[PDB]
C-alpha cells in the first residue's frame, strides 16, 4: 500500500526524511516555507526582510524532490480573508509558494479546503496552471466532517445543532464540488480525503463515489485501541478503508503519536495489514485490471474488418461459447425427436462466423445433442475467411461449407433450421445484429429458429467528474470541438456512481414475424433519484436470450458468471446537470437510420433539458 | 544488431522461423502469400478458384506475428503495369495483401520501388493507410543502383554506358523522392536500402544522407571470400555498415548461400563481428543518446523562472565553467599588477548568477590569480535567490552580496571594473543577452569589461526529410495550422545533410559603445550547394568570446571540447525546397523588436522564393 | 470607366481634387507626405525637426478620403538600398506612411516594384498588414518593360542589348512574382500595371494574364497625336486596353501634357470613348455577368433534392432542350418507318425528369417525327413529382406515367426502346449518370437506345493567382486545414490563363454492353506548355453526344452556341508548381467508387510531384 507521513514540523529536511523513511513511508507531506514564517510583500520595513526566504534545494536530490516530497500551503495564508490586507499578501505568498514547489519539481501539493468561500484560493490556483504546463498534482484537503460540525458540546450558550440537516452533512461536497467547477475541472486538482472519528452517515460518504480521490488522510486520533496496546480502527472504518483501496488512494497518516507505549509505525502496520487482508478479487476484477475507467471505441465489425487478436480476445471467454453450445443443444432436442435422429439432418448457419468458435460450438452441441446436422458458415471478412477455409479443409471436412459473403447479400441454396450468430455489442443492437439478420431472415425456414431469439438493452444514470473529464480531453483538431460529447465509449466503468436502477431501453427479436419492419425506436425513461448530485452520462447494458433460459447479460444485476467479452458502454452529456434528492432524471433515446448508417440520438428532458446529442449522426455513426 | 533474414521461399512457416532463430537473426521477411500464386479478381472461371487463399493466422502466435514477421508484396502485383487487366487485378491483390498484413498486426511490410513509375503503387498504399491506423511500418525497397545500372556488358548490340551521368546515377533517390512526396511525407513510410556489389560513387550514397534509412539489404552476392574462406566485405563496404549503425537501421541479408563450405550464419557473425569493433562513442555521443532529432522548445530565462533541475543539468558541463574561470582569471591579472595586488579590490558582479557557479567561478579565478575581488550576485528568478542566499550565509559570506533583481532595474550601489553572464541561447543572441546587458552597462566603469566580450551566431542550409516530418507533426489545436514551421527548436540534429558551410549571422558587442543602439538586424547569407538535393530547413550556432583567445562554440568546426550545454537551433521552412548541384542557397534573417518581444523572421530568396516566416512574431517571440 | 490621375505635386489638396474632378476623374493618386520631404529618425539634430510632419487630415472630409485619394509611398524610400542608414530610416518611413494611409482610411496606396530585390520592402509591407485588419488595398506599381530595358542606345561605352532574352524581357513579372510569394499571397497586394511607349512581345504582355491587376497605368508619352493633334494610341495599344477593360481594371492617367494646344481632359475623353466602342458582349458573357471567378459546390443532384429554383435555373437554357428534342426526333425516324406511324408505339423513359422540360422535349419530338410515344417520367425527387403528378393531371394526360422513384430501384412495367436522360455535371460523369443509367440499363429493349449514348471529360491546366487566393480563403473551422484545395468547384473562370489545349480525361457509354462493368478509372495527360507560368489547377469541360451528330459541348474550342446550362470545373493543387517554357504538365487522374461514394483522386509528377489530392474522397465524396 502507497503510505505518506504528514508532518508540519521538519528540523532538519534529511534527518526527517531518514526516520520517515526508516518506518516504512514512501513519501513526506511537508511545509515547504516555515509554516509560522508569516511574509510581508507591500508594507516597509517588513517587506524587506533580509533572506533566505525558506530553505535551499540542494538540501535533498532532484530524484528525492520528485519523488518523495509533497508539499504543503502555509496555514497563515487566506486569499478569502475579509480583511484586504489578509488577502493581497496571502495571494503573493501563495503564488512564491506554488512557484517554489514548481521549481523543486514536487509530484503533488496540498492545498485546504476548511470553509465554504473559496473563490479567490480557486482564482489563484488557475492562474498558477494558466503559467506554464508542469503536470504536478494539486491534493484539496477536505474533510468528510467539516470542523464546525464535529466540535463538543462544551459551549453552554452556543450548543450544537442536535437537528438532522440531510443537504448540510453533505456541506464539504459542496465546498469542493464549488472549487473545482470555479477551476474548470482541472485534470491537476484532485481530492485529499480527511476522514474523522465518528464517520458521517452513508449518504454523505458516497457523495465521492465518483469524485477523484488521490489520497485518504487519517488522524493518529482516529484509532481506537485494541487489548495489546496497538492502534487499530472500528469496523465501519474498516469498510471505508476496503473502498478506498478498491479506488488505489494513497494513504496520509496525519498527527502525533497517540499510542506512546508503541512505536509510531504501528498506524502504518496496521494500514498495511488491512491492505495484505483486503477480500480477493474476481477473474472478471483481474481481466479488467488496466482498463479501469479506460475510454474505448465501441468496436464495428460490419464497416471494419477486425484483426486477428481481436477474434483471439473473443475467443477466451469460454461461458459465452459455452452458453451458445448449450442453446443449440437445447434447440437440437426440440425440433428433432428420438426416431428421427439417424435421419433427419438439421440445416444450421453461423452467420457471422469469425475464425470459427460458433462453428465448433455448434459441432459440439450436435454431437452432445446425438442429432445430425449440416453446416454452413458465413462470414464477410476475407482475412477471417483464410483461417475459415484452413480450418475447414484441415478438420471439419464436408460437413462444413465456408461462405466468403455479406449475409444480406448471399444467395442461399437451402433454407436453414436454425441461424446462430453472435452481431450483439455492449449495448446489444449497437453492430447493427438487426440490420443484418433483418437481411438473412429470407433463408430461414418457415419453422427456423434464430440464435439469439431475442436482445435487450439497459441504461442507468451515472455520476462521475473523472469520466466527464476522460471524455473532455478527447477533443480533436479538425473536428467540432464538443463531437466527444456525443458519441459512446466502450469502458469499464469503475470511479463512479450508480444514480438509479437500470432500465431496458431497446428490444430486438428474431425472426422479425412483422409486416411494417421498422428498428428505428424512440424511448422515455423515468429514472427516480434518492441522493444530491451530478449527472455526467448513461451507462448502457445489455441482457440476451439465446434459447429458451439459456441467456447472456452484463446487466449488472444479473451479470452471467465470469464472463468478460463485454465492458459497459458510456452515453456522455455535454454539459453536468445538478439533480437533488428526490429529483426523477428523465432521458429520450432515439435508434436512428438511413439506408447508408444507424445512429443514437439522446437528450435529458428533467430536472432540466440538455440539447439534444448527435443529431442527425453528424458526430458518430455505425456504417451499414 | 538489430538483424532480419529475406526468403523468398517458406515451405513451413514454424520450421522456416525456428532455423532462423538459430541462425541467430531477430526477424523473418517473408512472402504472407505464395509469391508464384498470381490471383483472378474479375475473370470467370479464375475468379472462383476454390480457397485457402493463403495459410493460416493459427500458425503463429499474435506475439510473433507482431514481432518476428516482416510481410513482403507479391512479386506479381504491377499496379503501374500498362496492361490494364493486370494493373486491376494488382490493385486488387495489393490492397488484399495488405489488408492481410494489417489483419496480423505484422510490424512492418516490404513494397519494391524497382523502376521510375510508382504513381498507382502510391495512389493505392496511400488509399490503405488512410483506412484505418494500424502504426504498421511501410519499407520501400529502393537500390542505391537501379538493375537496369549494373547489368553485365554482354549484350554485343546494346552496349552499357560508359559515360559518366551525374543526375543519372542518382535516379533511384529520385525514384523514392517522388514516390513519398505522392504519399505526402507519411511518418509510415520509409526505406529499405539496397546495397550492391560495386557501390556508387559518393555523391550517389550521402544523397540519402537525411532520407528515412529503416533497413539496409545486404545480398550474399556483395561479399568476398577471405583466405580461411569465411564470407567478409570490402573496406568501402565497411565503411557504409560503420555510417548506417550511426543511424542504428536494422540489417537484412537475402540471397542463398554462395560460401557453400560454411554454415549460412556466417554472413550474420560477420556483420556481429563489424557492430562489436565499430568506433567508440564520445563524451558529448555519450550524452546526447535519446536527444537525436528530439524537438524541443528553446529556453526563455529572461520570460520565465527555469526549475531546480535545469541549473541542476547547466552545472553538469565542467568545460563552460572552466573557460569563464580561465577568462576571469586573465582579466584580473591585466587590470591589477603585482604591486597593486595587495590594495586594489576589482568589483565583479555576475548578472543571472541562477544558483551560483559563476560566483564560484570567479572565486577560484581570483585566488588563481592571487588579486582581490568584491562580488555582486544579480538574480531576477526567486526561487533561485533561495538557493544564492543559503550558499551566501553558509559558504560565500560578506564577499558576495546577493541581488535579488531583474539586471535592466537594478540600482546598483558602486560601479563594476567587471560583468560576468552567461545568457547565451543556441543561436547566441535568443535569449535577449544583449538586451540584458545594454540594461547594466551603466553600472560598468568606463574602462570595464563584459565578459564575454563578443558573440556571433552562425546558419547552415540542411536537408532532412526526417525532422521536416518531425516539424509538420507539431500542427495543434487552437492555432493557426502552419505556426510549427514559423518557430526554431533545440535540436540534437543527426538523420540530416549539412548543404553548405556555416555562414555568420547575427554579432554583438559588449559593452555597447555606439549612440545609434539598435539590436535589430537584417543578414543577406549566400550559401554555394555542390549536390542536388532537398532545402527543409537552417541549422543555427554560435561562438562567444569571453576574454581574449578564451572561447566558447557549438558551430561545428571549432566545436568546443566536451562541452554539451547547447545543442544546435533549427530554423524550418514551411515547403520543402529543390536545390540542383551548382545552385545557390540565399536566405535572409531578420532580428526584430518592439517594447516588449524581440523574435526572428526569415526568408528564402534563391532558388526560389518562400513566405515570409514568422512576421510580426505571429507564431513566435521571446518575450522582454 | 473607372479613372485616376496620377500627380507628384500638390499645391493645395482642395485645389488639385476640385481640378482634377472638373476634368472627369473619379480618384487622385498623390503623396500623403512631401515627395522630397525626407526624414531622419535616429541621428541629431535632423531627428528632432519641428513638426507637422505632413498635411492636416482635417482638409478633406473622411469620405473624401475613403473615396477619393489613392496614397503613394515617398520616392526616397528605399528598405532595399546598401546603406544601413537610408535602409533604416526608409523602414520608418515606410511605416510611417502606411500608417498615415490607414489612420486616413485611404482605399489604396501605391507602392513601386522599380528594381529585382524587393525583400525588405515585402518585409515592411508584411509587418503593416499583421498590424490590424484594414481590408485597404496595396497596388504595386510594376511596369510591363524595366526602365533599364527601355532607355535611349545613346551610351557609346555601353550599349543597349540588341539580343533576344526570352526570359529576360520577362523580368519585370518575377519581380511581382517573388514579391507576393514573400507576401504569402495577400488577398490586399495587387498589380498597378505600367503600359510604356513600346509594347514588349505578346509573350512578355500575355504573362500577367491570370494576375491581380486591379489598375493600369497610362503616361501622357505614350499617346500618339492624330490630325487634329489630339492624344490617341496605337492599334496595338488599343487591343491591350480591350483586354484590360473586360478585368475591368481601374486606368490611372500619369504624367504631364504632351498635347499643349488641347486641354488635359483630351487623354481621358479618348480613353472614356475607346470604353463606349468597345466589342459588344455575348449572350453567355451577359448571363455569366456577376459570377466571374465566383467558386460554388458542384450541385449534387443523386444525393440531394434540389430546389424549385434550382429547376427553374436549368429550363431558362432553350438551346440543350432543343439539341435534346432533335436528338428524340432523329432516334423515332431511325426506329419506326413509314408504313409502321400508325401502329407502332415507342416506349420512352425520361430518367431523372425534374420539372417535366425532357417529357415536353419528348413530345414535341414525336409531333415533329409524325411518330406514336409511350412516356415514363421518371423522377426520386419527391417535391419535383408535385410539379410533374400536377402536370400530368392538368396537361399530359394517360399518354404520361409519372414514377416517383430511383431509376436503379424501379422495377418497369415494360421494356423501353428509348431512355432519355440529362444526369451530366460539368466534368460529365460527376453527378454519377454512369452509376444511375447502369443501374437502369435492364429495362431497355435488347436494341435499346440511350440518350445520351456518349459522354467524355475534357482536363486543360491553368495559371490564376487569383483563382489559388480564391479556394485558398475557403479554409473552414472543424475540418482538414487544407480540404478547400482537395474539392473540385463550378466556377465561370475569368482571371485565368489555359497553359495547355484541353485532353480527353474519361469516357463512358450508353448502355455499357460489356461484361466486366467497372465505372473507375485512371489516367495520364501530358500537357506540353509554351511558356514561363505557375499552374495553380485544371480547369475540367465536356463533350455528350446525345444521338449521332446531335451533341453539347463546354469545350471551348467546340462550346454549343448560346448554352449557359454549365460553367466550367476548377481542380485546384495545394501548392503552386512553377513551369518552364519547353517543359510538359503531366497531372494523373483517378475515378474511385466504393458501395456508397463515387470520387476524384488525382496528382501532378511533372516538371515536379505534388501530394495525391482527395486520398480515399478524405475531403470530397459524391454521395451514391
Ligand atoms: N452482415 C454480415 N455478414 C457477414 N458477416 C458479418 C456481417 N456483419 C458482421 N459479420 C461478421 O460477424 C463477426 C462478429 C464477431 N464480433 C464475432 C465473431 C465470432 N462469431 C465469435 O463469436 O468469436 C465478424 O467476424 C464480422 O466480420
Ligand atoms: N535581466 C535579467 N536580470 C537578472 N537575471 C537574469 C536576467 N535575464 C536572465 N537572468 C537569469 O540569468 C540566468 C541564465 C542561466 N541560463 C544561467 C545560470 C547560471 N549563470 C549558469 O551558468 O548556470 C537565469 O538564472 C535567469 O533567471
Ligand atoms: N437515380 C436517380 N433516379 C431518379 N431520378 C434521379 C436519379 N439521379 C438523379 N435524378 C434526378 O434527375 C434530375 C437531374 C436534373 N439535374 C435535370 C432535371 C431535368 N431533367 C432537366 O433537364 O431540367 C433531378 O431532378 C434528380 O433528382
Amino acid at each position: 500500500v502507497s503510505s505518506g507521513r504528514d508532518l508540519n514540523c521538519v528540523p532538519e529536511i534529511a534527518d526527517t526524511l531518514g526516520a520517515v523513511a526508516k518506518q516504512g513511508f514512501d513519501f513526506l507531506c511537508m511545509p515547504v516555507f516555515h509554516p509560522r514564517f508569516k511574509r510581508e510583500f507591500i508594507q516597509e520595513p517588513a517587506k524587506n526582510r533580509p533572506g533566505p526566504q525558506t530553505r535551499s534545494d540542494l538540501l535533498l536530490s532532484g530524484r528525492d524532490w520528485n519523488t518523495l516530497i509533497v508539499g504543503k500551503l502555509s496555514p497563515w495564508i487566506r486569499p478569502d480573508s475579509k480583511v484586504e490586507k489578509i488577502r493581497r499578501n496571502s495571494e503573493a505568498a501563495m503564488l512564491q509558494e506554488l512557484n517554489f514547489g514548481a521549481y523543486l519539481g514536487l509530484p503533488a501539493f496540498l492545498l485546504p479546503l476548511n470553509q465554504e468561500d473559496n473563490t479567490n484560493l480557486a482564482r489563484v490556483l488557475t492562474n498558477h496552471i494558466h503559467t506554464g504546463h508542469h503536470s504536478s498534482m494539486f491534493w484539496m484537503r477536505v474533510p468528510l466532517v467539516a470542523p464546525e460540525d464535529l466540535r463538543d458540546d462544551i459551549i453552554e450558550n452556543a450548543p450544537t445543532t442536535h437537528t438532522e440537516e440531510y443537504s448540510g452533512e453533505e456541506k464539504t461536497w459542496m465546498w469542493w464540488h464549488n472549487f473545482r467547477t470555479l477551476c474548470d475541472y482541472s485534470k491537476r486538482i484532485a481530492v485529499a480525503l480527511e476522514i474523522g472519528a465518528d464517520l458521517p452517515s452513508n449518504h454523505v460518504i458516497d457523495r465521492w463515489l465518483g469524485e477523484p480521490i488521490k489520497a485518504a488522510i487519517l488522524p493518529t486520533s482516529i484509532f481506537l485501541t485494541n487489548k495489546k496496546g496497538f492502534p487499530v480502527l472500528s469496523k465501519m472504518h474498516q469498510r471505508l478503508i476496503f473502498r478506498l483501496l478498491k479506488l488505489e488512494v494513497q494513504f496520509i497518516i496525519t498527527g502525533t503519536n497517540h499510542h506512546s507505549e508503541k512505536e509510531f509505525c504501528s498506524y502504518l502496520q496496521y494500514l498495511e495489514y488491512l491492505s495484505q487482508n483486503r477480500p480477493p478479487p474476481n477473474a472478471y476484477e483481474l481481466f479488467a485490471k488496466g482498463y479501469e475507467d479506460y475510454l474505448q471505441s465501441p468496436l464495428q465489425p460490419l464497416m471494419d474488418n477486425l484483426e486477428s487478436q481481436t477474434y483471439e480476445v473473443f475467443e477466451k471467454d469460454p461461458i459465452k461459447y459455452s452458453q451458445y453450445q448449450q442453446a443449440i443443444y437445447k434447440c437440437l432436442l426440440d425440433r428433432v425427436p428420438e426416431e428421427e435422429k439417424d435421419t433427419n439432418v438439421q440445416v444450421l448457419m453461423v452467420l457471422g462466423a469469425g475464425r470459427g468458435p460458433l462453428v465448433n460450438a455448434s459441432l459440439r452441441a450436435a454431437k452432445q445433442a446425438d442429432r445430425r446436422i449440416k453446416l454452413y458458415a458465413v462470414e464477410k471478412n476475407p482475412n477471417a475467411v483464410v483461417t475459415l477455409e484452413n480450418w475447414q479443409f484441415e478438420e471439419w471436412g464436408s460437413q462444413v461449407t465456408v461462405v466468403s459473403s455479406d449475409m444480406r447479400e448471399w444467395v442461399a441454396p437451402e433454407k436453414a433450421d436454425i441461424i446462430v450468430s453472435e452481431l450483439l455489442g455492449s449495448f446489444a443492437d449497437n453492430e447493427l445484429s438487426p440490420e443484418c439478420l433483418d437481411g438473412a431472415q429470407h433463408f430461414l425456414k418457415d419453422d427456423g429458429v434464430s440464435i439469439p431469439g431475442e436482445y435487450t438493452s439497459f441504461l442507468a444514470p451515472i455520476s462521475s467528474s473523472k469520466l466527464y473529464n476522460e471524455v473532455r480531453a478527447c477533443r480533436e483538431k479538425d473536428r467540432d470541438p464538443e463531437a466527444q460529447f456525443e458519441m459512446p465509449y466502450v469502458v469499464r466503468l469503475h470511479n463512479f456512481h450508480q444514480l438509479s436502477a437500470p432500465q431496458p431501453c431497446f428490444t430486438f427479436s428474431h425472426p422479425n414475424r412483422d409486416p411494417m419492419i421498422d428498428n428505428n425506436r424512440y424511448c422515455t425513461l423515468e429514472f427516480p433519484v434518492e441522493v444530491n448530485t451530478v449527472l455526467h452520462g448513461f451507462a448502457g447494458y445489455f441482457e440476451t436470450v439465446l434459447y429458451q433460459d439459456i441467456t447472456l447479460s452484463i446487466r449488472p444485476e444479473t451479470h452471467s458468471p465470469g464472463m468478460f467479452s463485454w465492458f459497459p458502454i458510456l452515453f456522455p452529456i455535454k454539459q453536468p446537470i445538478t439533480v437533488r434528492e428526490g429529483q426523477t432524471i428523465c432521458v429520450r433515446f432515439w435508434r436512428c437510420s438511413n439506408s447508408k448508417k444507424v445512429w443514437y440520438e439522446w437528450a435529458v428532458t428533467a430536472p432540466v433539458c440538455s440539447a439534444i446529442h448527435n443529431p442527425t449522426g453528424r458526430s458518430y455513426t455505425i456504417g451499414l
